């Protein structure tokens, strides 16, 4: 019954790092509490629930020691207030999208290092917690950090992200559904607006794409909109704005509304790095702050427990 803010990079000037530490929301008294902190600092940071346990799972550290990508993951365990690594990844995955589907955490994009610079990733592994392993399973058809994925009617959607690799647009605003009855992805109606750094959540059987970032031609926008996918027509419709434009947003479902934690607004005037904190309500089609996170967190892991 708390939404879970895991990680995160704090670029504002009090805080000039990435984050291992947590917090936590409750919605009853709006309020946000302290929350053990990670083993390691983790800024695009892909967080999911299962079996009682919060998993953070991969992320980046720009931080000039030590590996910068993460394969590494822990799981949260609430009863102890304790992380706990478990076994890592094959691959390296910064801005990666995760999701829980039938049991296992999968795992699907982001970049690794390269000689050059970054390397965006196609692949997707997943995460069987009773004998602590990870196997890989069908790649994406496009390469994409920065991704949101998302569960619906057991499919995942692997919704907008970056793909810097050559060839192809940059900023994606294409959808590709995972079936795991095939170990297939096949491409959905893409959405009306590119979005790298985009949150997702599922929310009365559609999925809302919230926020992000148009780097496109005619956009070059950090987002405050938000889309809505419905399933049965196959088709994306905007939906309210948010009040605060978010890139590298967290987003989760609690009592009927999406909350949208953190991210990063690039846009004029106005704190960059956020510690706000907004809700949606679908039935009204309206935003509303409520009370903000202690530390301000772009590229933030949520999850609800």
């Amino acid at each position: 019954g708390r939404i879970y803010a895991v990680g995160g990079y704090d670029g504002s000037p009090d805080g000039h790092t990435h984050l291992n530490s947590v917090e936590a929301y409750d919605p009853e008294t709006d309020t946000w509490s302290l929350v053990a902190p990670m083993k390691t600092r983790r800024s695009g940071v892909g967080v999911a629930v299962l079996d009682g346990r919060i998993y953070a799972v991969g992320g980046y550290d720009g931080s000039p020691d030590g590996h910068t990508h993460l394969n590494s993951v822990e799981a949260y365990d609430p009863e102890t207030d304790t992380w706990s690594l478990v076994a890592p990844m094959k691959t390296r995955r910064s801005g990666v999208g995760v999701a829980v589907l039938d049991g296992r955490i999968y795992a699907v994009g982001g970049y690794d290092g390269s000689p050059d610079g970054h390397t965006h990733l196609n692949s997707v592994e997943a995460y069987d917690p009773e004998t602590d392993t990870w196997s890989l399973v069908a790649p994406m058809k496009t390469r994409r950090s920065g991704v949101g994925v998302a569960v619906l009617d057991g499919r995942i959607y692997a919704v907008g992200g970056y793909d810097g690799s050559p060839d192809g647009h940059t900023h994606l605003n294409s959808v590709e559904a995972y079936d795991p009855e095939t170990d297939t992805w096949s491409l959905v109606a893409p959405m009306k607006t590119r979005r790298s750094g985009v949150g997702v959540a599922v929310l009365d059987g559609r999925i809302y794409a919230v926020g992000g970032y148009d780097g496109s031609p005619d956009g070059h926008t950090h987002l405050n909109s938000v889309e809505a996918y419905d399933p049965e027509t196959d088709t994306w419709s905007l939906v309210a704005p948010m009040k605060t434009r978010r890139s590298g947003v967290g987003v989760a479902v609690l009592d009927g509304r999406i909350y949208a934690v953190g991210g990063y607004d690039g846009s004029p005037d106005g704190h960059t790095h956020l510690n706000s904190v907004e809700a949606y309500d679908p039935e009204t089609d309206t935003w509303s702050l409520v009370a903000p996170m202690k530390t301000r967190r772009s590229g933030v892991g949520v999850a609800v427990l």
